[PDB]
């Protein structure tokens, strides 16, 4: 941490203030050393501009007579800029100071009187895990990871004792903004701490279950919601009733339709429907509409493909921040899935251009046919819903991400199959090689095992016996890799794949939840509402779809005192358990 | 079968019901001293992979459609009568492509058909050993319970 | 009889000492423990989901340990009546 401080002080110093490198310790240096340990948080207590001007307070500045520089309140200068008695609060920043310094006692000693009970521990855990994953590499990394997961134990303990009492305010606790921590709703900071045990503490199950269903209560089954959504007037019959019908809030079928469509689960099964429907429509338009001219089916398949391009369009602008467009967007798109997302459009564009080119009129269709395999990947990429198959689908996601290089090993190794079998005959590098058979590219295999012997009518069998034996050897060198790489994370997964399940669920929903409730058939209304509205503004400033809430002062204080009291209750109980383990007995 | 429309298909439909009885065959054979506990193990594993069953079945639907993408579909046509695409009996493409009428690029995507079969062994045969290897401890003595 | 219902009252309330304290003078030695184990396992599988489920499952399987212990000591003696015990109505 101190080396990082020296680096950040030498990255942005000035020349005259101090000679080697030491101008001042400002909010700048701590701000960068935090931003390299955080994401989109807030910059604390004094931005640069005129309202809170800290710009030139490193050289003498003009006095009150201009009323534009400095403080403009006191006409006297005493070689100092003053002293604010309370920055915001001491404990929240003193935990930050102590955690990066890697001790046992001091962190807990300071926390024992923390006003912000839950968010400070999560922030400390996140910072400390980042310091673990940066660089110590021996003799400390595992111990202070154990300390981190101890902070997760302790956050679970305080959440336990706040779910002991006052369940209502307990669930509203999980949107803690605090107006001083870089709000993160107390959950974005939590999920950035990666939450080994935190995301499965019962109350969070109730939370993520009641937010997963918008205007949809209990007594709904997985097999029975399909009938509710598929059969459209049927919801108004004596079928499963909602609290809207129970409270007689369904005064109009239009109101029922609006309440149902805006439910989060509806858009998920809607994109389940529309994606496969678009795949079938691609098959339909490739299969009959092989007309370069714009026909009815050609425009029909253009419509939804352009809509999907618009959705990936919107995700691509939402990926980066307001300033760095290329850098962090490219960092996120360096992932194989996002690289394939770019490729799915680039390959389609290239294939269309080739098809319009007279040279590749026929090969254009073959080239465009290959792009469907990429969409096949999205098919099982998005199917993370099933209760028992879903965790296994996360497992297949991670295993294929791991064997992404075994993929290339297998593919490159096989190149010694056709070349090895074809070594008998002379190559054709500048010849008539292509036209009917040559060696590689796509379609006319008749050597599937069906050697054309129809023209026919001690030594010679065993090297072609050893071709199949060498296939058995392929089962030796390569099928071993599958079970091998699986058998490294094989313990206690069945019960602790629920943690990984919940984590990628929340990570996925955090950015996939901001999708419109209008169905693709009714997407023109949202288009006329927002897409033509975009052009008048440099940046789309639509209201951001989140579950955060604005906290008032009275409710803030009334809650915070309550977390402090239950923190005292947790601390005394904690002492009671620290009596229990036999270690205290032996040193007693 | 009594309906004149499906006089012949009735026999084919009735033939399929025998596979269900085949299930009862090993469902009821929980008697053998050493094979019996293993039969309880197969019962529980198939109950667990009942959804891997549907994953495997639905995923394979991208085999015949993918191979048949070369030729035009027949949705309102003479599609049925001798070959069309799916349902039950006359496969002659078991690997025996009818080449009897016959007499740098082109081999490797049909090389990759068998390589993709090896990939089926990758994504799917892993699931078997994987789900078995969650309850793998002290069973030989506590499968008696 | 009081003890048979007082075990039922105490078990659903999730304590260590009281259940055994009441059982120590139970007229119905074997069936009460089994009934308590069944009720307690159902309460485990219903809803606590953190910080208690495994501990009181361990308590349940302790009641199974203790039923095994009493069955051990009744199979120590009087084998005939020991096997006819297993039809307690
Ligand atoms: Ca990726």
């Amino acid at each position: 941490f101190h080396s990082k401080l020296q680096k950040v002080l030498v990255e942005d110093p000035e020349r005259p203030a101090c000679a080697p490198a030491a101008p001042r310790l400002q909010m700048h240096h701590v701000a960068q050393v935090l931003r390299e340990l955080l994401g989109d948080f807030t910059q604390p207590l004094y931005p640069r501009p005129r309202h809170n001007d800290r710009l030139r307070l490193l050289l003498p500045v003009p006095h009150v007579k201009l009323n534009v520089q400095g403080v403009s309140l006191r006409s006297l200068y005493k070689r100092s800029s003053g002293h604010v008695t309370f920055t915001m609060d001491p404990i929240r920043d003193l935990l930050i100071w102590a955690i990066v310094q890697n001790r046992r006692e001091l962190a807990g000693i300071i926390w024992a009187q923390s006003q912000d009970c839950i968010a400070a521990a999560l922030a400390c855990s996140k910072i400390l895990k980042e310091l673990s994953k940066e660089e110590e590499d021996t003799d400390s990394s595992e111990e202070m990871l154990a300390l981190a997961e101890e902070y997760e134990h302790r956050a679970i303990g305080v959440f336990t004792e706040c779910y002991r009492k006052d369940e209502e305010r307990a669930q509203k606790l999980l949107t803690r903004v605090s107006e001083a921590w870089g709000k993160t709703t107390c959950l974005q900071l939590a999920l950035e701490a990666k939450d080994m045990k935190f995301v499965s503490h019962g109350g969070i199950q109730a939370f993520l279950t009641k937010v997963w269903w918008g205007q949809l209560s209990v007594d709904n089954g997985l097999w029975r919601v399909t009938l509710c959504m598929l059969a459209f007037p049927l919801l108004l019959t004596g079928l499963i009733s909602f609290r809207e019908k129970r409270l007689q809030d369904v005064g109009t079928p239009a109101a029922r339709a609006r309440a149902f469509f805006t439910a989060p689960v509806v858009v998920f099964h809607l994109n389940i429907l529309s994606y496969f429907a678009f795949l079938c429509l691609f098959a339909y338009v490739l299969m009959v509409d092989f007309q370069p001219v714009p026909s009815w089916c050609e425009c029909a398949i253009y419509l939804w493909l352009f809509s999907l391009v618009c959705e990936e369009m919107r995700q691509l602008f939402y990926d980066p921040d307001e300033c760095g467009l290329m850098k962090k967007a490219a960092l996120y798109f360096s992932d194989f899935w996002n690289k394939l997302d770019v490729g799915a459009i680039l390959l389609f564009v290239a294939g269309l251009t080739c098809r319009l080119i007279p040279a590749t009129l026929y090969p254009g269709r073959v080239i465009l046919s290959l792009d469907f395999i990429l969409f096949c990947l999205r098919l099982m990429h998005i199917f993370t819903i099933s209760k028992t198959l879903g965790p296994k689908i996360i497992i297949v996601k991670r295993m294929m991400k791991d064997v992404f290089f075994f993929l290339f090993l297998l593919a490159v190794w096989v190149v010694s199959f056709g070349v090895a079998k074809q070594a008998i005959l002379i190559h054709n590098e500048r010849r008539v090689d292509w036209l009917f058979r040559g060696a590689v590219y796509h379609s006319y295999l008749t050597i599937f095992g069906q050697i054309p012997g129809y023209i026919d009518g001690f030594p010679e069998w065993l090297t072609v016996l050893l071709l199949c034996l060498y296939l058995l050897f392929t089962n030796i060198l390569l099928l071993n890799l599958l079970i091998a790489m699986f058998n490294y994370t094989f313990q206690q997964v069945q019960e602790h794949t629920d943690q990984i399940w919940k984590f990628q669920r929340h990570d996925l929903i955090e950015e996939y939840h901001g999708r419109p409730a209008a169905p693709p058939p009714f997407i023109l209304l949202s288009h006329l509402q927002l897409f033509i509205k975009r052009v008048v503004l440099k940046t789309p400033a639509k209201r951001h779809k989140q579950l955060k809430n604005k906290l008032e002062k009275n409710e803030e204080a009334a809650l915070l005192s309550w977390e402090i009291y239950l923190k005292e209750n947790y601390l005394q109980n904690r002492q009671f358990q620290q009596k229990q383990r036999p270690e205290q007995k032996i040193e007693d």
